[PDB]
């Protein structure tokens, strides 16, 4: 679709987004889930209603919108509509939800190493896409443990990925923190670390920034828990411990590229 158009099930052509008037009218709320987010129906399609909870944040949900209105492609939640006066953003609904749910869904006859390892190439996908977005590099900085990370991505229908929360997307060139407490153990990358020891508590001030790197420092826990423990996990594992390894690099910009790591991917894909 053009940029501002959206298109879900079996359209064949590209809509304009919805405006306030839309939304306002012709959407039938059905039950809450999960910005306080409901299941909700658009003539025949199950859409995703989120609205914004406190007035307080109406800029962390603008500014979540904006991403999600640039930021629209293969890699990200369609976009079906927005209303700035009610913070309301309609969006295509998944009721596979989100990545968390991945082993509960897989039990299938996509069930398979051959179909989690290409799930994993669509998760670097969408990492490999933000680093190269329309609005510049942008970090998916609300990854602090592996639950919040899978949390902010959606599994369809046909068994891919989409990025679904936007709104913790800083821009590098210009280095970035993801907030600002003081954030703790492997999971992060060690550069989120505070770095001065024990004896100088820590002080945001201080704390140094990053860059996009620390997306490629969680791309092996992601791409492991999709592979799960089915035949031929441990066997992608195996030729996957390299690249890993290089992902867990301790030095940020010895770390290799989201495109390098997709590309190890799909050799690796091809070879197996």
């Amino acid at each position: 679709c053009p940029p501002g158009y959206f298109r879900m099930g079996r359209m064949r052509q590209c809509s304009r987004w919805l405006s306030c008037e839309e939304l306002r009218t012709e959407v039938r709320q059905l039950k809450r889930v999960g910005k306080r987010v409901f299941l909700s129906e658009w003539k025949e399609h199950k859409v995703a209603l989120s609205r914004l909870t406190r007035l307080e944040m109406k800029e962390d949900f603008l500014h979540g919108l904006q991403m999600l209105k640039s930021l629209q492609s293969e890699h990200v939640v369609t976009l079906v509509g927005y209303c700035e006066e009610d913070g309301t953003i309609l969006t295509e609904y998944h009721p596979l939800g989100s990545l968390s749910n991945l082993e509960e869904t897989l039990q299938q006859d996509v069930n398979t190493w051959q179909h989690r390892l290409q799930l994993a190439m669509e998760y670097v996908s969408i990492i490999n896409y933000l680093h190269h977005s329309p609005l510049g590099t942008r970090v998916m900085c609300d990854s602090n443990d592996l639950p919040k990370t899978l949390s902010q991505y959606l599994l369809t229908s046909n068994f891919s990925i989409v990025a679904n929360d936007l709104d913790a997307l800083p821009l590098v060139d210009v280095l970035i923190k993801c907030g600002h407490r003081e954030l703790h153990g492997d999971f992060v990358a060690p550069e989120q670390l505070w770095p001065y020891g024990e004896d100088t508590p820590f002080q945001d001030d201080l704390m140094p920034s990053y860059n996009e790197k620390v997306d490629i420092w969680k791309i092996p826990d992601v791409s492991s828990f999709l592979l799960g423990h089915v035949e031929g996990s441990d066997m992608v594992r195996f030729h996957l411990f390299d690249i890993h390894k290089a992902c867990k690099s301790q030095i940020p910009a010895e770390r290799p590229t989201a495109q390098n790591v997709l590309d190890a991917y799909q050799r690796v894909f091809h070879s197996l």
